[PDB]
């Protein structure tokens, strides 16, 4: 049992405050928080190669990477960035991002497989950490 599976969110904490740090106005933050209640993640892991598909009711993106190899994605607020994933431990990885253009808050994410079958994702902007918890569908 590795990261592979179809994961459905059961809990999201501090997501609105993450988007506030990132400059989203209140009305869209509330609509984004509602959209995150349908957040789903599909993972296929082969070694340190990861295929990820993150989706909501009306949107879906893919985001494939290999640990230790730089790649391009977008920050949570949508700005292009270059990213590098490393292991922290057997079942936790950390990704550091650097903006491709301009400046902005410092952003990163983590994924972790817990002993109790949960997937925990965090997303960070400066001081503020959002935590989302998933279970296998
Ligand atoms: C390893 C995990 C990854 C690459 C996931 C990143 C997640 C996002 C960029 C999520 C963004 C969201 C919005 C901007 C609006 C509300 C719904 C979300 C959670 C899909």
């Amino acid at each position: 049992p590795n990261f592979s599976g179809n994961w459905k969110i059961i809990r999201s904490e501090n997501f609105e405050e993450l988007l506030k740090v990132l400059g989203v106005n209140v009305m869209l933050r509330k609509i984004a928080v509602a959209a995150a209640s349908k957040y789903a993640v599909e993972i296929k892991q082969e070694g340190d190669t990861f295929y990820i598909k993150v989706s909501t009711t009306v949107y879906t993106t893919e985001d494939n990477f290999k640990v230790g190899e730089e790649f391009e994605e977008q920050t949570v607020d949508g700005r292009p960035c270059k990213s590098l994933v490393k292991w922290e431990s057997e079942n936790k990885m950390v990704c550091e991002q650097k903006l491709l253009k301009g400046e902005g808050p410092k952003t990163s994410w983590t994924k972790e497989l817990t002993n109790d079958g949960e997937l925990i994702e965090t997303m960070t902007a400066d001081d503020v950490v959002c935590t989302q918890v998933f279970v296998r569908e």
